[PDB]
This record gives structure tokens, sequence and C-alpha cells, in this order.
DNA sequence: TTTATCCCGTAGAGCGGATAA
DNA sequence: TTTATCCGCTCTACGGGATA
């Protein structure tokens, strides 16, 4: 786990985390109750994303975030 | 800094290392080029907030995140 | 099977700008 | 000076649903 700096590199982030465990965007959505194109949308267009989206995929995958010194 | 889970949470945080640099809105908005009215409006009513915008605001105050485990 | 896209709908963002306290 | 809240605008999210 290192740092974030853009919404591009933190969906491919959680991307690879959702792959690594075989995870189906479509089991993720039904699990927090977004649509499977939400899924979609946000890996690979995730500038527009909102935070509520964001924090509920997030949890969906059994991850969580903290805020640290950019350097 | 801990794990945060929320969008509520997350301007919360980031809110209060505002104030603790005392650091207005008008001039954090002032140094990425946006409204301050946007950090205004992410500080209270952060559900609907865009990751870019999440993204510069983190940038401004010279923060940044990383991904981690749930718990 | 999996993911990406588009229709409609309603909703809200974030902009320039101007207040409103 | 600092922050919250409008208007009017254009842009897109995200929903249900249906494809591609």
């Amino acid at each position: 786990f290192q740092k974030i700096y853009s919404p591009t590199q933190l969906a491919n982030a959680m991307k690879l985390v959702r792959q690594q465990n075989g995870w189906t965007q479509s089991e993720l959505a039904k699990k927090i109750g977004i649509k499977q194109a939400t899924i979609s949308n946000f890996e690979n267009n995730p500038d527009n994303t909102t935070l509520t989206t964001f924090f509920k995929i997030l949890q969906s995958l059994e991850l969580s975030m903290t805020l640290c010194d950019a350097k």
C-alpha cells in the first residue's frame, strides 16, 4: 500500500485489488447496492465519480483509506 | 491519521488540517485555482463532491492518501 | 460470463459571479 | 476578512433498464 496522487491512480489500484481477489464488477455492485455500470464508470473514468460511490466500492473491497503527508 | 470510512469523516479530517495550519478557504482555492465556494461545499456537503476535486484539495493541503485494510 | 455503453430520468457539481451575512 | 449561499450555466453521475 502506497501513496495515491490521482483518481486514475486510485481506480487502477482498486481495480487491481478487485481482480487479484477474483471479484467481478457485478459481485461488488450487488454487495453494496450500486449498478455494475457504476463500478465500470469508476474504473475507466474516475475523475467525476462521487465520494459516496468511492467509499462504497472501497468497503466492498474490504479496504479503507487514511490521509498522509504528500512529502 | 486514522482510517476513514465516509465522505463526512474525510471532509472533517481535511477541514481540521486546514484550520490547524491556519489556512483559509479562499487561499486554498487560489492556490489550486478553484472556487472558494467549492471548498465550502466540500467541507459541509462532501457526498457528491467529485474525485478530482477531492484530489485537488488534498494537494492544496500538501496531503496525499493511501489505501489499507478495512478491519 | 464479464465488462462497457447508451436510453431516460432526476439530481447535483463546479464554474463565473454576486451576494449575505 | 472569513465562510455560506444564491443565480444561471453547462456537464455528468447514478438510477432502472437494455443492450453491445
